[PDB]
């Protein structure tokens, strides 16, 4: 019941990503015969031209910033896009975010692994002073991809964390190569053997974000690596039961993902390939379960993850004002991920197990 | 609108000012006030941060802080009832704590210029100095507290801040209305920046930020020692007062303690004349003007003739509202780098001009 259009216009994501408020404005004031894909890939051309200038000035940082406001453009063109242009979207925003990342301070260095005989590029940002550093792997979602996370990875990364992205089965990169999977967590985990090799990095301290989609990864991805020291779930999921509750544009991605037909074809492919109320009673780390009441995700999650996930684990924050990923809350949510994340992994104090807002 | 004016979206996301906390604005209940509105949200703010700095998040504790000194600087900032002061005196104190937490730090330099308290609160780039600086200028109610977004620019950039609140502004407004002779307060700010061994004494520019920007151009003309120079959204000139927002008229009344509107703009125009002084001014000039500016574009006119040529760098930006504001981030990088060029860089810009002449 929920209108395309308002389904790409997320004021609270995208702003919160760092996407433009003018250009926002611009978006939703835009001329009608100017499509949604048209009028931000535009943009991701100007912003492209504006970063080249400013290199040749020798204006480094402002052509990083200039470079991931193209990127961003790109990704937002097309994450919820589903024509032949998609896929041109897709490499657009690959393109410039390979541009950006060496411009951007910290730089995002590239790592370019090889799982089950698929190329996997891994991109790796280091806080400053000298080494090691803890890390936090951050995993995208339906949609969200390593080119989108900026914004978050320069809250941990501001905090003496280092940040680690890639794009998995049936994301981003690697949708070419394979559809939505049932064995994510080995992503994750030949990733922490990519840090645990790293010297920059230290092999007790890592732990894993996992955002939207990426927050069900998460869990599985801990439920499965033993090695990792911490969990978050940002507005993530246990299993698939609650399909029906789906946005329109949600079924659609579910389906593209899959390489299906139709969405029953989907959501039965998907059910069984994201289920993981198997195993969350395996996750051995603290574990950092953000929850939006208004999301489509409904509370029966938080039930099953109260349920299931080890009591002396779990660090449970239910946000009764907060949509999928709470992005409508503002930056508050994100701070508070980033400073417990700062205590798991940086201050070394072992939290206690909590709840913040549950029961209503 | 009075209610447009205030909800001036591109100006307070740029500023910082959190996009759920304006459209809860926006929305609010009509019987609660924008005051109160925003007021009650610094309060909040303000409470979140001590929780931080009580769990060591000293980091997010200063950023709540800069949200809720946002948040009071916004609910005052075009109000001119009772509450007024309160709103200034909030503001005030958040930032004072906020202040120690930044990422650089805002140290507190206390000057007394004639008997009156003028607070100067200084950012320094990490890592050894000595280092180039920028003195920032707030307007008719922009204030210290404001500029911490420009500031950070900069400071990612290589160069210091200092801000304060000169005649008619922020702190001082209880001890002196609008004035004259604000290039005499400018100057003490640069006095303290050359005594400090922390800052390149021959390195120090000024951006002035919309009044401030008349300022901007005011002190440059009246201080040699200046190396740089930006106005941005300033003016030369009240000529064109009629063409002020109602709002806007409201606060040169406030700022010039009268209570008349040609009390106000007879004292507004006299006390902020710049044109028989400008071309007085030896060092690089970066003027931003956005077209749709209230400010005409008879301020182009003017500046072209009376700004020296050799100094002048011009920018009109066609689609700019007041300070250009509506056009996102883009002018505002492009001012920290020019400044970079002509403070950081061992670089001689030469006299160039963007957007102009009209189509
Ligand atoms: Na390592
Ligand atoms: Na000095």
């Amino acid at each position: 019941q929920v209108k395309p259009e308002d389904e790409m216009d997320n004021w609270g994501r995208l702003i919160l990503d760092g996407v433009s408020y003018s250009d926002m404005v611009g978006a939703r004031d835009r001329p009608k015969e100017i499509t949604w894909f048209d009028y931000w890939m535009s943009l991701a051309n100007e912003y492209e031209q504006e970063a080249e200038r400013k290199v040749a000035l020798g204006h480094d940082l402002s052509a990083g910033e200039l470079l991931m406001s193209a990127a961003l453009c790109a990704q937002y063109a097309q994450f919820l896009w589903f024509d032949e242009r998609r896929q041109k979207g897709q490499a657009r925003k690959v393109e410039l975010y390979q541009k950006a990342a060496p411009l951007l301070s910290p730089p995002a260095e590239r790592h370019e692994l090889v799982v089950d005989g698929i190329p996997m590029p891994v991109y790796v940002r280091i806080p400053e002073g000298p080494g090691p550093h803890p890390a936090v792997i951050m995993l995208g979602g339906l949609e969200s991809t390593k080119e989108e996370s900026f914004q978050m990875e320069n809250l941990v990364l501001d905090r003496g964390m280092a940040t680690a992205t890639f794009d998995g089965p049936g994301q981003g990169e690697m949708f070419e190569y394979k559809r939505i999977a049932g064995d994510y967590e080995k992503y994750t985990s030949a990733v922490v053997d990519l840090l645990t090799k790293l010297e920059a990095i230290r092999n007790d301290a890592i732990g894993v974000l996992g955002r939207s989609l990426g927050g069900n990864y998460a869990l599985k991805s801990a439920a499965c690596e033993p090695r990792l020291a911490a969990c978050i779930s940002w507005g993530g999921f246990s299993d698939l039961d609650y399909w029906d509750l789906e946005t329109p544009l949600t079924k659609e991605s579910w389906k593209y993902v899959s390489k299906v037909d139709t969405l029953e074809e989907a959501r039965l492919h998907v059910h069984a390939a994201l289920e993981t109320r198997d195993v969350l009673s395996q996750i051995a780390c603290p574990t950092y379960i953000l929850h939006g009441v208004h999301d489509e995700v409904p509370l029966s999650f938080v039930d099953t993850v109260l349920e299931l996930v080890p009591a002396e684990h779990l660090n449970l924050v239910v946000e009764k004002d907060g949509d999928h990923c709470c992005h409508n809350l503002g930056i508050r949510p994100r701070l508070e991920m980033a400073d417990w994340l700062y205590d798991v992994l940086v201050a070394g104090k072992k939290v206690a197990p909590t709840m913040k807002g549950w029961p209503l």
